[PDB]
């Protein structure tokens, strides 16, 4: 319902144009935020759920869905540069596209689809804009409560599920106990897997799964066991979370400006509190370009190359864009006299 969004017909028309790319990697979530009074997570999630008929399938009224999403979105910190609702909306939409990749057609159940998109939406809720290590070093009550393990990730899950209890917010009210327990188990698994400290582990397990891929005649992956399905799902959400470098440079650059701004803000807090400044959190000694190239070579590319192998050739374009953006940042590093603007 558009009136909940407070959007007039003029901006609704603008939104309709942007949403033409709802099922595409090229969607511009920044534009979506701009035409939705900065409620991109709720807008894109409502769009996704309408698109996939999830509201009908799981009997979620639009009232309950929008009330919960608007409540959840409000728990993302708009003053945090990167980990705000715009990033969550981006991850949810990116996950929405990955679920529809050809190679995974008809592989997942509706509940698993609901679980992955929901996980993407709540995966960074109430993020304070500082790392787990910062919370641990300041003796944060949050770190004490979670025993320094996946502190924020555990917190994101607790908040996401806890908000279901506010007035008219239980979007899972009509799922059976069994369905809720299974969805909850999957969501917890997917959000916990977003902890970067688990990256190498997730990657190894993904590669070791691709080595024994069981594909059908049509080239459609075959995943009969739950264990394999949830491993593909946690890696999928993890890929969406690290999809910024795979988007058009216009979007990627905005994501880079934001993550750097957030790191610098943490660096400011560390300085303010008499703490040593963390790596890449000092604006005066930061190497944005170099950091992005390293980030891609050592983390993003290794991950996407493996995913693209699992769903080949679905992710070829994404792989090309990534490498294209990687080289752009490479030649952008101060002091690089090799076609300084787009390649080797
Ligand atoms: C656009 O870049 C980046 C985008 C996203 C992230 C993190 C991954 N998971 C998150 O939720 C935040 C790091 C980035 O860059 C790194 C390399 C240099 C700074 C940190
Ligand atoms: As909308
Ligand atoms: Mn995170
Ligand atoms: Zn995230």
């Amino acid at each position: 319902s558009i009136s909940r969004f407070g959007v007039n017909t003029e901006n609704e028309d603008h939104l309709a144009k942007e949403l033409e790319d709802l099922n595409k990697w090229g969607l511009n979530i920044f534009n979506v935020a701009g035409y939705s009074h900065n409620r991109p997570l709720t807008c894109i999630m409502y769009a996704i759920f309408q698109e996939r008929d999830l509201l009908k399938t799981f009997r979620i009224s639009s009232d309950t869905f929008i009330t919960y999403m608007m409540t959840l979105e409000d728990h993302y910190h708009s003053d945090v540069a990167y980990h705000n609702s715009l990033h969550a909306a981006d991850v949810a939409q990116s996950t929405h596209v990955l679920l529809s990749t050809p190679a995974l057609d008809a592989v997942f159940t509706d509940l698993e689809i609901l679980a992955a998109i929901f996980a993407a939406a709540i995966h960074d809720v109430d993020h304070p804009g500082v790392s787990n290590q910062f919370l641990i070093n300041t003796n944060s009550e949050l770190a004490l409560m979670y025993n320094d393990e996946s502190v924020l990730e555990n917190h994101h899950l607790a908040v996401g599920f806890k908000l279901l209890q506010e007035e008219h917010c239980d979007i899972f009210m009509n799922l059976t106990k069994k369905q809720r327990q299974t969805l909850r188990k999957m969501v917890i698994d997917m959000v916990l897997a977003t902890d970067m400290s688990k990256h190498m582990s997730l990657l190894a397990d993904l590669k070791t799964m691709v080595e024994t891929k069981k594909v059908t005649s049509s080239g459609v992956l075959l995943l009969d066991n739950y264990t394999d399905r949830i491993q593909v799902l946690r890696n999928m959400v993890h890929c969406a979370d690290l999809s910024n470098p795979t988007k058009s440079l216009e979007l990627y650059r905005q994501w880079t400006d934001r993550i750097m701004e957030e790191f610098f803000q943490q660096g400011d807090k560390e300085r303010e509190r008499g703490m040593e400044i963390s790596p890449m959190c000092d604006k005066h000694t930061a190497s944005v370009e170099k950091s992005q190239v390293g980030f891609i070579d050592y983390i993003v590319h290794p991950l996407w190359e493996t995913w693209a192998d699992l769903v080949q050739p679905d992710a070829q374009d994404i792989l090309d864009t990534l490498e294209d953006n990687r080289n752009w940042y490479q030649s952008m590093i101060p002091q690089a006299p090799a076609p300084p603007l787009d390649e080797q």
